[PDB]
Formats: structure tokens, sequence, C-alpha cells
């Protein structure tokens, strides 16, 4: 827990399940696809 400048957000179990190879393995599909419509701006 860092300290805030004014708003504090605790909601819920934030530090409860890391997860699997599965899940964050896919996000080097949308940084990779996400990325792309960014190169899809970067051609022109």
């Amino acid at each position: 827990y860092q300290l805030t400048s004014g708003y504090k957000p605790a909601p819920m179990d934030l530090s409860f399940i890391k997860l699997t190879p599965s899940q964050e393995a896919m996000v080097d599909k949308l940084a990779e696809n996400a990325h792309n419509v960014w190169a899809r701006d970067r051609i022109r």
C-alpha cells in the first residue's frame, strides 16, 4: 500500500490471486494488436 495524493482505492482483494501463464502471456497479443492498430497509423 503506497501513499496517495487524496484518493486511496482499496475496493476488493487485489492481492488475492496471481494468474496463469495462459493469461499473463495473453497480453503479448493485446500489446501486439493494440500496438498494431497504433502501427496502422505509424505507417502514415
